[PDB]
This record gives C-alpha cells, structure tokens and sequence, in this order.
C-alpha cells in the first residue's frame, strides 16, 4: 500500500491521457485500496474535473502527483506525440487547476476540501 487517502495521484485509465486524481475511499466498500479478482492491488481515485467521477485503478497506472510539469515525464514513461482534442483538453486544464490549488494544501485540508458526496438513486 504506496498511497492513502487524500494523495494527490496521476491514473491512466481508458482512452483517456494521465489525469489529475485524489485517492479517496469507495463510498460503498469504505476501503481506498484492494485486490482485484485477478490479484492485482488497486486504488480508489476521484478525478480532479467539472466533471466529478471515481474508479478502482490498476497500481501500475497510478503515480505520485509532484505538479502538472510531471505530464511530460509521463509521456517519457523522430518523437511521436498523440494530439490533444479540445474538450478534453478544457476539462484536464481544469482538473490541472483543482490538482495545483490541492498541492498547496494539506492532506486533511484536501480530504475536507475535494471528498465527494455520494446520493443514492
Ligand atoms: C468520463 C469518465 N466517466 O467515468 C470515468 C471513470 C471517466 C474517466 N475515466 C478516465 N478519466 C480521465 C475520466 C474523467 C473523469 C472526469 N472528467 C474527465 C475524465
């Protein structure tokens, strides 16, 4: 177990690039880590966004989130680059806004400010 809840963390997941995250417990299961049933350890996050969504994230698709600077470093992980689509662009530079302004804070401080309400259907 390499986070705990209110990290600030990178996740790759999907289609979508690395994104800014905060680890945070499963609102149902009340654990921010698990093993999955292929016996792999996974991490609760929730993505910085205007969007507000949480999934269970591979450990080897979650890193420590140092600045927004690190993206390119991620990327490392003639030079091709994949493009970048607006929309998508618009909401990871907000997310990026949200992960700076939670860098500065602490760790109880983000855990107050950023966990989200669950409401049942
Ligand atoms: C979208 C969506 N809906 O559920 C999940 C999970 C996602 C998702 N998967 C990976 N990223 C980065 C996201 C995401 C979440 C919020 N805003 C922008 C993108």
């Amino acid at each position: 177990v390499k986070f705990q809840v209110g990290d600030l963390v990178w996740s790759k997941v999907g289609t979508y690039p690395w994104w800014p995250c905060m680890v945070s417990s499963d609102p149902q299961l009340e654990v921010h880590t698990k093993i999955n049933t292929r016996g792999a350890r996974e991490y609760h996050v929730q993505f910085f966004s205007n969007q507000p969504e949480r999934a269970w994230v591979h450990e080897k698709r979650v890193r420590e989130y140092k600045g927004h600077k690190q993206y390119e470093e991620l990327l490392a992980e003639q030079k091709i680059r994949k493009p970048r689509p607006q929309r998508e662009r618009a909401q990871w530079d907000i997310g990026i806004a949200h992960a700076e302004k939670a860098l500065k804070m602490t760790r109880e401080e983000r855990i107050e400010q950023y966990t989200f309400i669950y409401i049942d259907k």
